[PDB]
C-alpha cells in the first residue's frame, strides 16, 4: 500500500494476517511441519527515492509477528525481522545494498521456493548464501549494464557475524549469481564460500576451514504452467542435529534436489505437485543420511490479490529409521491469507 | 487511518500513544492494580477486500508495545500480539475468520468492558472463551441470514494450546453466544465448554476434566446514558494464584457480577461508575474465596475522535484477610491519549 | 510521511532503514563502538490533533528493531521502544506530555549530539535526565508565553523507576533548562536531581542520596557552519562498569566535555571533528579514570532528506592501563541510509 509518492519518494507500507494450522500425529514432535497453531503476522516498509536522473536510493524492512504465542512469559518466540537493508541503484551500472538480505545461493533457490506453504527446505535463515543472512553487501547489474533484456548476475561480500551459535555465526564471504529468463524460460546458477569461525570448527559434526554452497535452477513460468527445478550441493555448510545424541554441526557435503509443477486456473485455484530430497554425506558417525525427503501436494485458492486460502500436505518418505533422528511423520497445513 | 482503497481492497493503519501512571500505596505489591509508570503504545492494521458482490475477505493484527520498560534487558517485558486473523463474508451467510481472536463469551462481557482504565476483570486473555485467545476458527451470523435485524448468533472452535504453562494452556473446546439489539437496548448470553489439558490437571488448584465459561449481558445505550450488566459462571476455567503458598492452577467455581453507568455530556466528559465481583468456590485449602471486589468511580474527558485524558478509581473492597493474597489496596489511575 | 490529514488530525508514519557496519581490531572486545555487522531500523508514528483554536493534542512512538541478529534465539536482543508519549500544547502558555521521552538535561547535550554515528556519549538511555526515560512529565514553554522569540524553558518530573537493575532504575526526581537563540547562536543550561533507589545504593560503586546531573551548552549554527560545545558534571548519576573486577554502579563524580564542529556543503557532504572525553572522580578501588575520550574524524553525504551515507572514525585516546577495563581501541563506522 502506497502511503506516500511526492517528490520522487515513495513509501510502500506492506503486510499480511495469516491464519495458520498444521495437524500431524500426535504432539507432531516426529513430523515434518509440527502440530497445532502456527498462526502469524508480517509488517513492512519498502521505500525508493528518485535522487537524480540515474540515481535511485532505497530502503526495506520486514518484521515477522507470530500469532500463536500466548500473550504471557512466551509473547515474543519467533519474532525477528527477516529483512533491513538500504542501498543504491545507478541508471545502467547496478545497484548495491547493504544488511539483513537474502543470500545470492537464494538466486536459484528461489526457483522452487514456491509451494502454498512448505517447500524451499535448502533456504536455511543465517547460513551462508542460502537464505536471509546479516551482514551482506550486494551488487546486482539488471539487464547487463541495460545491453541484455533478463540477463542478470551480482556478486555479494559476506560479513563474519560471530555469534553465540554455531549455527547461526559465519565468517567472511563472497559468492555471486547469474540467471538468463527469456519469455517464460529461466535458467540460473549461483555459488558461494566463506569461512567457518572457531565455534562452527569447534561442533563435532563437520570438519573444514570453508562452508560452499552452489546451487542451479531451470523454470518454466507462462500458460499458466509453472515447472522448475533445482539442484544443489554444499560442504561444511548444511546446519544438522543428532537427535540421538543431541549433537550437531554441519554436514560435511549435501546433495539437494528439488522439483515444482503448478498450474493456475483463471477461476483462482492454483494446485501443486513437487519433491524434495536433501541426503547429507560423510556424516561423523553415521555416514550417507537424508535430511529432507517427501511428495508435497497442496493448492492455493486466490480470491484475488489480497485473499487466499491454501491446503498443503507433505508426504514425508523419511524413515522410522532415520540415523540423524529426522522426523518421519507427514504434515498437512490449512491455512487463510489477508495481505495488503 | 485509510492508506489505502481502491479495486475492492481497503486498509487502515491504525494505533494509539497512551502516557499512562498508577498511583497505589507502597510498591503497589497489595494492591487492585499496582504502582508507577504504565505508559504504552498500540499499532494494527485491518483491511477488507470486496471479491465479487457476495463474498469480502478481511485481515486483522494489532500489537501492545509497553512503553514502562527501560531500553535494557528487560525491554520486551509486556510485548504481544493481541489480535491476528484473517477471514472471509458471505452475503447473508455468514463470516468465518481463524487465528488470534477474541473469545465468544466475550460477545457478552465486552458489555461491560468499558470503564476508562478498568474493569472487565473476568475477561482473562489466554482463557478459554472469555478473552483474546489463539487458534479459534469464527463462525458469525448477522441479522439472522439477512432475515431479522440485530439478530445475531455465532460458534467458535477453539483449538487445543498445549503451553509451557498450565495458564495460558487450552484443550480443544466449542462454544457460542446469540444477541439481540433493538433501538439502544442489547441482551446477550454465551456459552463455552473445553477439554484442559493435562498440565493444567496437574496444577493444585481445581480439579476437572472440562472448563466451563458463560455469561449474559443486558444494555441500554442511547439518549447519552449508557448502562450494562453482565452475569457469568465459571468451572475449572478462572486463573488463580495463592499468594501464600505459591500455588497456581483454576477456580473449581466462580460467580462473576459486573455493573457499569456512564453518562456522556456533549461537552466531551464521561463519567464512570461500576460495581465489580468475582467470587470463588470450592477452592482447595480455602473454600469460598473473592477475587475481584470493588467499586470503581472515574472519568475520560474527550476532546476529539483523537485526544482524550482520564481518571479512574478503584475502591478496593477485598480485605487484607483474604485467603489468596488478593491485593486489598485500592489504585487510581491517570492517563492521556492520543490515537488515530 | 502524511497519512492522515483532515479534520485538524494529522498523522506521520515515520523510519529508517540502516545498513551499518562496524570495523575494530578484533573482536572488537577492546574498542570504542564493537566490531562487525550493526544494522538496525526504526519505526515510528507522530500525530498533533487541533482541538480549539488554542488547543492541540499529539502523541509519539518510535521503536529500534535491530537487524544484525540472526532469526534464532537472539531475535530480539537490542529491540525497544525509544520514545511513547502523548500530550496537549496550549495556545501560548505551553504545553505538557508525559511518557517515555528525552529527559531535560538533553536539551542541553543535544547540542552536540551531531556526530555520523558515534558521539553523545553522556546521553545514556534510562539515566535520571540525560537520555530517554520512562515516566517523565514535561512542561515545556516556548517563545516566553509569546513574549520573546528564542526564549525557551522546561521544568520535568521523573517518576521512581524501581527495575530489576541497579544500572536502569531511578528515583523520583525534578529538573529544568532554559535556552536562548538569537540568529544562530545558541546557549543553554539544564539541570536535574534525583533519589537513587536503594537497589543502586547497593551497589559497590557509587555512593550518595541523590543522584545529579548538568550540563550547559553553546552553538554557532548558520552560514553552513555548526559549532557546538557542551560542558557537564554528574554525581552519582553516570553508569559505570568495572570489567576487571566485574563490578558496577555509578561514578560519584564526572567531568564532561564535549566539542563539535561541521561544514554543509552544498552539494550534500557534511564533514565532522569532534572532541569528547569524561573523566570519572572517587571511583571506589579506582580513584579518576576516564570513562570516554577520543577524537573524532568523519563525514556524511546528504544525497537528499531520504537518503544519506556516512563514515565516522573514533580515534580513542582511552589507554590500555585504563583502570575501569574502558577499551581503548579505535573504531570505523560505515554506514548507508533510507529515511521516511
Ligand atoms: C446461556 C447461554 C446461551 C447461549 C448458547 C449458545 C450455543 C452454545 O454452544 C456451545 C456448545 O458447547
Ligand atoms: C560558540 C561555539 C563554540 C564551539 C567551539 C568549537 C569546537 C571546535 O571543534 C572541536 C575540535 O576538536
Ligand atoms: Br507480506
Ligand atoms: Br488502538
Ligand atoms: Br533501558
Ligand atoms: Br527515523
Ligand atoms: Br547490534
Ligand atoms: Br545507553
Ligand atoms: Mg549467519
Ligand atoms: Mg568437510
Ligand atoms: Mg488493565
Ligand atoms: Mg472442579
Ligand atoms: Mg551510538
Ligand atoms: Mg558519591
Amino acid at each position: 500500500a502506497e502511503i506516500y509518492n511526492k517528490d520522487g519518494n515513495k513509501v510502500d507500507l506492506y503486510g499480511k494476517a495469516v491464519g495458520l494450522h498444521y495437524f500431524s500425529k500426535g504432539n507432531g514432535e516426529n513430523s515434518y511441519g509440527g502440530n497445532g497453531d502456527m498462526t502469524y503476522a508480517r509488517l513492512g516498509f519498502k521505500g525508493e527515492t528518485q535522487i537524480n536522473s540515474d540515481l535511485t536510493g532505497y530502503g526495506q524492512w520486514e518484521y515477522n509477528f507470530q500469532g500463536n504465542n500466548s500473550e504471557g512469559a512466551d509473547a515474543q518466540t519467533g519474532n525477528k525481522t527477516r529483512l533491513a537493508f538500504a542501498g543504491l541503484k545507478y541508471a545502467d551500472v547496478g545497484s548495491f545494498d547493504y544488511g539483513r538480505n537474502y543470500g545470492v545461493v537464494y538466486d536459484a533457490l528461489g526457483y522452487t521456493d514456491m509451494l502454498p506453504e512448505f517447500g524451499g527446505d535448502t533456504a536455511y535463515s543465517d547460513d551462508f548464501f542460502v537464505g536471509r543472512v546479516g551482514g551482506v553487501a550486494t551488487y546486482r547489474n539488471s539487464n547487463f549494464f541495460g545491453l541484455v533484456d533478463g540477463l542478470n548476475f551480482a556478486v555479494q561480500y559476506l560479513g563474519k557475524n560471530e555469534r553465540d551459535t554455531a549455527r547461526r555465526s559465519n565468517g567472511d564471504g563472497v559468492g555471486g549469481s547469474i540467471s538468463y529468463e527469456y519469455e517464460g524460460f529461466g535458467i540460473v546458477g549461483a555459488y558461494g564460500a566463506a569461512d567457518r569461525t572457531n565455534l562452527q570448527e569447534a561442533q563435532p559434526l563437520g570438519n573444514g576451514k570453508k562452508a560452499e554452497q552452489w546451487a542451479t535452477g531451470l523454470k518454466y513460468d507462462a500458460n499458466n504452467i509453472y515447472l522448475a527445478a533445482n539442484y544443489g550441493e554444499t560442504r561444511n555448510a548444511t546446519p544438522i542435529t543428532n537427535k540421538f545424541t543431541n549433537t550437531s554441526g554441519f554436514a560435511n557435503k549435501t546433495q539437494d534436489v528439488l522439483l515444482v509443477a503448478q498450474y493456475q486456473f483463471d477461476f483462482g485455484l492454483r494446485p501443486s505437485i513437487a519433491y524434495t530430497k536433501s541426503k547429507a554425506k560423510d556424516v561423523e558417525g553415521i555416514g550417507d543420511v537424508d535430511l529432507v525427503n517427501y511428495f508435497e501436494v497442496g493448492a492455493t485458492y486466490y480470491f484475488n490479490k489480497n485473499m487466499s486460502t491454501y491446503v498443503d500436505y507433505i508426504i514425508n518418505q523419511i524413515d522410522s529409521d532415520n540415523k540423524l533422528g529426522v522426523g518421519s511423520d507427514d504434515t498437512v497445513a490449512v491455512g487463510i491469507v489477508y495481505q495488503f
